[PDB]
């Protein structure tokens, strides 16, 4: 049956709604202090029918202090999705990607559709129940308001090796 994955939720609350436009890009920088297998990203929807393409970029060990344009590690095609109000949709990469402890990455999503749910009270640091510490920082690739505090990409979906 479907393989189970752990979740890290970067937001502690919700906002009003979030809108999209023709070239909107949601992105967030992150790092985990432990090697993890990244399977996908959790996305808000909740108020209709959406599409999204997701990407993962590598920045490296210095990517928290100096954001380069990064190296593409994974990408999906555009895929339609929906989910219940307040919930997240699990958009999976074609294959999971092994991330290195202390290295920085960019989680990226190009979402299209009507207004959606969104996050607020986003956290710079989250410690998951298994003890892994995730850090989040705003990304220069994000052009539609998503940042460390607010917006899209509420979750990373991962397993421990």
């Amino acid at each position: 049956s479907l393989e189970d994955y752990s979740v890290v939720n970067r937001f502690e609350s919700h906002g009003g709604g979030w809108g999209y436009s023709a070239h909107s890009v949601e992105a967030i920088r992150f790092s985990a202090d432990t090697d993890i297998l990244l399977g996908g990203l959790g996305l808000f929807g909740g108020r209709g029918e959406y599409t999204a393409k997701i990407k993962l970029f590598e920045l490296g060990p210095d990517g928290g202090d100096h954001e380069t344009d990064g190296d593409l590690l994974a990408e999906t095609d555009v895929l339609a999705y929906d989910c219940a109000a307040r919930e997240k949709y699990a958009m999976m990469f074609d294959e999971p990607v092994l991330l290195q402890a202390g290295w920085w990455y960019v989680a990226w999503a190009r979402v299209s559709g009507p207004s959606s749910d969104c996050g607020s009270h986003g956290q710079a640091s989250i410690t998951t129940d298994d003890g892994v510490i995730f850090q989040f920082k705003s990304s220069k690739k994000s052009n539609n308001g998503t940042d460390v505090n607010a917006g899209q990409i509420p979750q990373l979906l991962y397993r421990l090796p």
